[PDB]
DNA sequence: CTAGTGCATCTGAATCGTCATGACGATTCAGATGCACTAG
DNA sequence: CTAGTGCATCTGAATCGTCATGACGATTCAGATGCACTAG
């Protein structure tokens, strides 16, 4: 068990499997590795052990780097990475801080992910520092050997279920809907109560399919998740009439010399003919807010702000593309539309479904719910910013409204 | 190290130190696991290991399966599965055939997915056999070392977002590679045609009642016209889940000395709980445009402009009510709403269904058709200004879309 | 002398002619042409005369009796042949029958001019509870503000005075106000170094100059055309709204909707450029009418006037054609107006909005009620693409508020 | 009929009148009043009559000959008492003597309004070789510009169109026809327009002083804290944004959403009041080198940073609590800030918006790609309740564009 | 004696047709680069 | 783990065809400007 301590300014860890073989490797290569992550040198060793004394009584004293400005500074040659790493005194110096399960280096992937040579700072009051609870979240959800075996087992299960009965979970729910359909529809005459029971069964089917996709189909492609969500967009939002995929729009602002082609992934036409955009994003992470507030205000994530800005680029290119774009989109999609209706670009807006919010089971302050409600109406060209749990809550509220 | 070879009908595994540890573990628990995926027994040794013979010089031999009709018959105890595995002789026997990256079981997950007790045949001319060329397609879809590296970079990028501004774009690199491998065959999509005829039968039932109301029920009163449309409002606009009638609104502006009670005739509640207004008016012949233009522009008529101002006064007195009106409207309407939902006044907007456009029989010009679309979008707090002919036009566009 | 009386169903009136005038003329003209015109407006055939005059009876004691109209459903239905018009005239019983209903000063027919304006056949209904009826207060405003011989002579005198004033001395009152501004500026700027207190006093002098020039144009320059009125208001539009950097006139827009086959040219009269280069428009309308709300409310709500709604609809055509024009509009308006702009700056159409200055609202008289003020602010904030809706009195009130805020 | 015939040096006019009219009233008015108003435009004494009428002779056979003046040096000199003015009127011989020269359509006096508009004592000279003379083509353009019968008919139809616009749907567009007719008769000239060059130099000095103070604060006041950076930028907020007339500091607003059980006080740092009374928020922040863009794209899209999103979220707190505060907030803010505001002004919370000045863009230093500026301007126009997001370098760019526009 | 209507005449603007030109988008093709999969 | 290598991708000339805009020339219709008669 590696034991960490600090003596005055310097930080001297104690290490205690043959100790004599570690000394022979340190004399042989001039470098030694402790637990396949902590690389060390003879200069990092504070004092050499003598061969006369017992090596088992002696504990190995290695320098972990100097402590400066209230920061345990660990250099890059110890962790075999590019930049240094700074740890605050509030994070206890421990083997599990620098290592994941089955000897996976935590900061090696972080150093491979950062282009800038500026150091990684954990904790404290630095402006570029990572907070403490974000670091425990990174330690809990690191892609270690247990996570990467779980991802590979879930993907191979997802590939093999796609080859045999790819939509068997939605087919069972649709067969349950068809069994509930003939029970409700006893007579061929349609009234308002039987219609309300059929809307209850339809919204229950859509809610159960979306919940079963959230439980089991999260380890899919973005195109596969979108192809899961296409046949229910016009039922969740019955204003819109047609779902259009890979809609080629014209961009003139990113390259001023020549027109660039851009592609809206999912686009929506309502009954008047106006074109709108929906962004159905795959729920990779379970947050809609950053887990620490900036200045006691919770800010949106990079995943939320990426989808808003992509939809705003689509809205910008449609509004700049104008009546030439109206004629081009009504020439591209005249056969798919009902007859007599043309595609119009008249102030297009966007719908964003991103990823989960953890409103349920608690774990949210009134300020967090206030920031989430303010953020869902913050933007100009978004008529709806939804999470997947907001979609399930809207479906549930529509179910108990149609019941009563 | 595993070598795949076959002599006569038998198939021989060779494993190349730790050879003694495999034979010692076979004596303890009467089962071993070699390369994490293959299970062998004491019967499974083609020749037994010898203690006087050196285990480094000794080479393991394991009768993997029998060769009958060019099929290698693997028992299920080796792969720890209930079902048998048969592989054609055209498929080369390899560790990559049985195992993907991170040592997941290819026939382990496949056995769990399968429901039939027929065994798994790979290759050959059998009708129950998996084809060889689609087994290489399944093996190419399985995650290699580049996918698990891209998933590990994207998972850290999902956690540390908004804290490290200099990280590489790993979420874009992961999802662009994952779109190349799609698990959905797309010919197994859910056929929702039985739901779509019920949406046709719902929208035709709304369209036939309203068109019968425009021809015969015009002799009824204004409140008798509103009563007829109230059960179809939440079906026509499924964003709104609750219809509220005679909603008392406090007025502080028409009389500055004392509060005045004002009444919204029909009010609408969203699934989130936001409060909106619908103004259902009696249809007459020309209720949108005046007969003569003003300064070559067709202006709204006095019947329409009084209808917008009646809704805009309701929006003004709701917005000026503030947080004291959200507590008042929730307390008056908690039993009508679903549980856990409060009425919130967060930018209320109005829907007006007024008059008949008479676009066809009237044969209005392109100048009049230009002015007709501008009036519906000329008001900040009106999301939808409709005629009853436009409501029938939007209902007909739903029916033609759901048909094809 | 004409007097109106109600016997039975049919409305009668008696022509009491002058003693010097021979009453026989009405009867000999009815014998000759079968029509007679008394008081130059009212026309009567022989079937309208109830009693033909006896030749033995002296005419001066006799009074003629004419079927002026029929009273039915509390409405006096005057035929159009009486007023020499094509449509009927329906007068409510609350409006008493006199010559002043059908005449302005020096025998000007009200319903003749009104009938000429109407292209259809449908009758004119005055007063009462019909939905097509002109109200009684609106009819009294029509009688008070009719273009009679007094109004047309006053309009011609004001027009001739405006034209002669344009020819000689041009704009003199604005030059005198600018000379007063220059004198106050020379009093205030005693130091070449510019200070924030001196800047506030110079902003006070500039805003009093703009307020007095707009007030003098409202007092004396109402009878000019909109080209002349917009030429009066354009050098102070940038100073009134200093977000806007350049005033552009006769901006050629392309309209692809009014005709789907071919592109139509449209022209914005005044268009404004921001400092970013965004292009918004302004509608400066000449104040022909003294009101901006309708005089009677429609079902307890005060609806806007046709002048205001026409200005909003014209600005919405301009905003719609600029938004539909797209990036080709930005390239065309950049190439058309490159030399007018500052260097390195281009026209961009990114959600264009409009400012409307239409005409007066009579708030400062105090005749408006609380609901009329409430409906006035709701109309001012009602529309989507209009950032500012102004009257001229709202412009003067906002200028006075900036002056009193800068004074402290 | 009026005929102007000259006999040697003097010029007479024959007054025919009408056959139905009796022109004995001319000699009767000359007998008692000693003046007669001929054709409502001319005045004549008893000495102006050439031949006195005889009672033995028939009046209708006699034609009244009044002298109009004396012709000398090819100039018809008309006395001022003839046209009822102070000064004389000189008409050249080349201009035909007619009633239309002296009168317009509605019997207005052209030389009457001309002598009313002329400041000096000197007589009106029309035509000829004199430089003081009004030229013949200029006077004929003035006579063509005067209102004829088609102008008054269109004005009358436009006036009763303006009275009855909301009550009669079927009236023809008379306002469009009258204002389109008036646009071809312009009054003002472009040479007479007001030269506001001296006023525009003061605006150049104002925006130059503000730009130099802001740029010197960017170069050397980086060390200054955030609150005193706000205190530096407060006296220029009204000048940069002249829509807002009052700057309010530490505005206590009431919050009911963060704590349902009890009300918490929230404090807007700087708040702005319109000239109408609408309340807005300005968020003046400390400038930094990279606080707009996050400098690495997320899905090939540059996302806003944590600092800018925190500023937007704080302004959205202030806008949300002002909107949820309602009418009680308007009475509370009016009661709290009655003495700071001008008289007659109340604070109204009617859709409040925010302006955020955040930090330097770093465009020319960064040399960013056109996609990066595209992501940047989409960030500036992304949010609903922010009317105008800007940087400090963007503020300097708008100031430089305003200065270069006011230069020319 | 002003209000009101009818008419002949000149004129300017909306329109249609045609012709010319230039810009712009679709298609091709190739050279080169970035990516990603696999073997020593 | 790292280098070789094949493939998908982006990007720049480069041609071509079509469309959209502008300008000219005839045309006709509605507008506008006077005369002109008319009513006790």
């Amino acid at each position: 068990m590696l034991q960490f301590s600090f003596v005055s300014n310097d930080v001297v860890m104690t290490y205690d499997e043959q100790i004599i073989w570690v000394w022979e490797s340190l004399n042989k290569f001039q470098t030694v590795c402790i637990s396949r992550i902590f690389n060390f040198q003879l200069q990092d060793l504070r004092n050499p052990p003598s061969t006369v004394q017992d090596f088992n009584d002696y504990e190995y004293s290695f320098n972990f780097g100097t402590l400066n400005n209230e920061y345990i500074t660990v250099p890059g040659r110890i962790l075999s990475i590019n930049r240094d790493v700074l740890i605050h005194k509030s994070i206890k110096l421990e083997r599990k801080v620098f290592a994941s399960e089955r000897n996976v280096s935590i900061f090696g992937r972080l150093s491979k992910l950062l282009d800038h040579t500026n150091p990684i700072i954990i904790g404290g009051d630095k402006p570029e520092a990572i907070p403490k609870s974000v670091f425990q979240e990174l330690q809990s959800k690191f892609p270690n050997t247990g996570e990467l075996d779980r991802y590979a087992n879930a993907r191979v299960h997802a590939i093999l279920a796609g080859y045999l009965d790819g939509m068997k979970d939605a087919r069972e729910r649709y067969e349950h809907y068809l069994n509930r359909k003939t029970v409700i529809r006893k007579t061929d005459k349609l009234d308002l109560e039987v219609l309300n029971k059929l809307e209850i069964e339809k919204y229950t089917l859509i809610r159960d399919i979306i919940q079963d996709a959230l439980n089991n189909k999260t380890n899919l492609s973005e195109d596969d998740w979108q192809s899961l969500m296409i046949p229910f967009i016009t039922l969740l939002f019955p204003k819109y009439i047609k779902v259009l995929e890979k809609v080629k729009i014209f961009d003139y602002y990113s390259n001023p010399s020549a027109k660039t082609n851009r592609f809206i992934d999912i686009a929506l036409v309502d009954a008047n003919g106006n074109l709108d955009i929906i962004e159905v994003k795959k729920p990779f992470d379970d947050k809609i807010l950053r887990k620490t507030p900036y200045r006691d205000n919770y800010i949106p994530t990079s995943e939320l702000s990426g989808g808003i800005m992509q939809a705003e680029k689509y809205i910008f290119h449609l509004s700049k593309w104008g009546v030439k774009g109206e004629k081009e989109l009504t020439n591209a999609y005249k056969n798919s539309l009902p007859a007599g209706m043309c595609i119009r670009i008249s102030n297009p807006k966007a719908i964003i479904i991103v990823g989960r919010d953890q409103i349920a089971n608690g774990n949210m302050t009134d300020g967090q719910l206030l920031d989430f409600e303010i953020i869902k109406r913050k933007y100009a060209n978004m008529i709806d910013i939804l999470t997947y749990d907001d979609l399930l809550r809207r479906l549930n509220n529509t179910i108990e409204a149609l019941k009563g």
